[PDB]
């Protein structure tokens, strides 16, 4: 058994990756979308939040102390200067968030005693509007643009190789849950193995073919109702030689693959599984799926991952057959 | 009176009973719900939830308001929030604040900590919920959706004689200008079948060759042209009789694939002809407007053929034999 | 003999009647935002929106002057402190929509209708604010479909090489930019007639440059003609020097490709036509070694030579008979 | 020894093109490329420039207008459109005000100044108008991904290989991060200068590689580094060449692995060569997907390297030829 080196449908990657050089640095360097893909829903609000809290303090506190450092504490009586009707800094509180959220309470306002305080707020509204875009942007980047959902594509594990038409052939199908039918829909067969060379070296992993009818052109399947791809046997085919403990006493990985292209967005949808040691039932034919109406034609999955028996086939190996000339 | 699996387009057959997995959340709170939702009460359901954003944060003012300084009244009362004498007084106070609107006749005072604590909270959160609704509105102008406008099959198709054996022949349909990048097409046949062994199949699935290896697929689209499919001996209509025609056992399904400058969409069209518009014989009338400067064509009589005089009718190899 | 059918090269097609089934139903918005193309929508909506302030002036007028003809004045105030009834309801709509808070009138308590009504007004504002700022964002940010940077040659150069006939053309790209995926195509545009007496106005026939072998995939850094072998299965096996100038048949090349970091797939076409032909020319060595340095310079790109010595219908006859 | 490609991507490292200019002018024409161009390294200034002259301006207007009717030419009487303002800086902040709507209440206008409200309309038209288009812009660069990734990549040493009783120019492609591709091509093409048979020096030239384009071979499945054999034959143009040619001629393989990166729309390649002597006559490649004892994981720190190979024939591919008969 060795149930691993497979994208995480059936089993895993399994602890993926090991320590190497990494160079996987700069997190921050680009992290504009990378971030809005990891924050996620749980805790944006809180960050936007205390970042934009602390944006207006910040600047609370600057108008805070310029208000100490000049007006009123150079004549506290009589003297008419800035920090009208505010005092202390509850009036930078207040004066902050009325310049920040462009509130016009019009308790305070700045005059000619303070040159540099309509400088200062025009500094503070370009930076406050800057801040605003900022978050208005990637409130936007992270809602709409990504589509992160493929799962309306399914592989049904159970499969068999068995008689079809006078010849072997191994069968799988697929299915779909909803309507908007797939385009450019191809098809995939690749075997993993384990090969010695004839010069004599250990290759740990081999990918094969599997020719599924790539020159043939039968690939592009107009999906809408399940369909079982199949695959002819022959002396051209890497399976040629098997028997029944063959099969089952050796491990070997048929991976799938189904890219497709799902209707409107441009998001490449590609799928991926394979049968380990087992789920080939020998002698397993399938069953009909028709639900057929007076009126028109509908179908339900009423009877998926199932199969019908089939008591008179030849069990024996691919070649047995053609020995029998 | 078969199944028919050509969707909309044409004949349309095609559904699905049981339902599989579906949730996690409305359909999608993300952006299905929004394609739902299209024109139709997204705006009232947004408004709704922000008028009732006010009606909340308006509420709580009031009753803080009340709390404080109202049991003290007609005796100075230098309590924050003031000129509130009501609910209408908060509600409207609530109004100017989360729609930042600075009337002034609103006040707000000082030693009133709790007050400024909510004012930026809700200020946070008219934000937040601003963007939203703004880059929910964005999401109209996001995704044009399309199927026609210089792409349409058929209602016409017709087997006939040309050089050297019958053909299948169909065209399609433009409508403006604009071309197609990467222009596919495919025909696929629909039957049933038994397997040598004995068991009953009904739905099978057999490939037209119209040179998919020969690479006469890609069609620069300008003009309407008829693709054809030739007869030879790997096709499965090697020799049928007319009571195979006028009988309903095959199902010839076209599908083009196409993608319109300027955008991303892999558009795709899909057309039927079960056993009925394939006619025996006839021929398309020419679109024939070769003329000075002064170049058009005209699918006033796109969907309409003549009658050949006299065509052979099995011929196949009778040449041998 | 004249009907061209491209684009780029020169002439076009026209419709008529065509049935009139692209008839918009004002259902489309990205279209309608990219026809006018920043020259008049900017206007178009800023009138718009200030007719929208111009109704909500005159309604709020309308009740002002409601109650204004009630109270008449001289009584415990009113709902909105002006007199001048046209000017005071203006800037007060226009204020409020602006979200000024001039405040130089008040609310009171006394209009809840007023309440209501300038609730409705600020979520109609931020929704109209909002579907202009998202349709400005879109038609800004898709991009304005340049569909340049990629440019064909002049004539056909059919000639002599590697002792065999063939037709080659360059292509030139100004800019340092790659592509990714560059098919490339050859059709030949005629009339034919079948041999069962029968008229067929326009005819493609492919002109194949490596497919079915591969070589097709050009990885276009430096300019590299594209040429086509000639053989058997070609059209133009064998035919006089005086009637190719004669004829009027069109060679049409496409090179559609993909440009880096984009999503639009893009496409170019050309024209070379019969009645000028360059037989037995040969380009200009257009690579250039510069020591440590290496360039091409396309000053020379349409500009061709004649060889001394060329074979003149260097058939099968007189090389194998 | 002209080339394209020296050791890595954009390794042109020559003059840019000269003599042509019939459409690469309007540069600033464009509002995307101007985006392009521009980083964050100007940008704040730029957009607090623009805007701060828009202030100016607009300041500028409103006390021209004031100079020309207000209070200033009879001082006497309260009867003006301004309640205040009779100095530059307070028109100016007049101006912040109305711009950013704070919404202050210091100040406002009479009726008599039907022009101001006309003014000040068509400011506040302009004000969103230029936020709309600052906030595009700044939107612009955050959602759109430009930056470059390099999750995959070639390995810099490459060997030729006396492999399965044949000899192959053997190669492998790792990938950084943990992320699979979609549809992913594989191309090589040899860079040459020859003559032609009637006696012209052909420039430049391009030659293919027959990695299995017809035998469908080349979509790679990419979970663990795969190697890519090329079983050189007699149709191959690499049969003359012989141990001493190698090393004394020259040629460049470049070679292409187009792929897709997950759920986007771009459709990222990569470019790299060979010159002369990266190249390294027979050798083999270590088990760098090394199997560890629970499950996979692979280890990139000797993957660039390569092992001697005791004992293979040293000779030309007609060599081997001939001494098979
Ligand atoms: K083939
Ligand atoms: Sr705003
Ligand atoms: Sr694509």
């Amino acid at each position: 058994q060795q149930c691993r080196s497979r994208f995480v449908k059936k089993d895993g990657h399994c602890n993926v990756q090991f320590i190497n050089v990494g160079e996987k640095g700069q997190r921050y360097l680009a992290d504009i979308f990378t971030t809005c893909v990891d924050i996620r829903w749980r805790w944006m609000l809180v960050i936007f939040c205390l970042a934009f809290v602390l944006s207006w303090l910040f600047f609370g506190c600057v108008f805070w102390l310029i208000a100490l450092l000049h007006g009123d504490l150079d004549a506290s009586k009589e003297g008419k200067a800035c920090v009208s009707e505010v005092n202390s800094f509850t009036a930078a509180f207040l004066f902050s968030i009325e310049t920040q959220t462009t509130i016009g309470y019009g308790f305070r306002c700045v005059t000619d005693e303070c040159p540099i305080a309509v400088f200062m707020v025009v500094f503070q509204s370009i930076v406050g509007c800057i801040i605003d875009a900022f978050i208005i942007g990637a409130v936007m980047a992270k809602m709409a643009k990504p589509k992160k959902r493929n799962e309306t594509l399914v592989f049904s594990h159970n499969a068999v190789i068995a008689m079809r038409d006078g010849k072997l052939c191994l069968m799988w199908r697929v299915g779909n849950l909803r309507k908007s039918h797939l385009v450019e829909a191809h098809v995939r067969a690749q075997l993993l193995k384990s090969r010695i060379t004839s010069e004599g070296e250990y290759i740990p992993l081999d990918q094969i073919d599997i020719n599924v009818g790539f020159d043939s052109g039968i690939d592009r399947i107009f999906l809408v109702s399940p369909i079982t791809i199949v695959h002819e046997i022959d002396e051209d085919s890497p399976l040629y030689d098997l028997s029944k403990q063959d099969i089952d006493n050796a491990d070997f990985e048929i991976v799938v693959i189904l890219e497709g292209m799902v209707e409107a967005t441009a998001m490449t949808t590609q799928c991926r599984s394979s049968y380990l040691a087992n789920e080939i039932l020998w002698g397993h034919r399938y069953e009909p799926v028709l639900f057929e109406e007076k009126h028109y034609y509908k179908v339900d999955y009423s009877r998926f991952h199932k199969t019908y028996e089939v008591p008179n086939t030849p069990l024996c190996s691919a070649r047995d057959l053609a020995e029998k000339k």
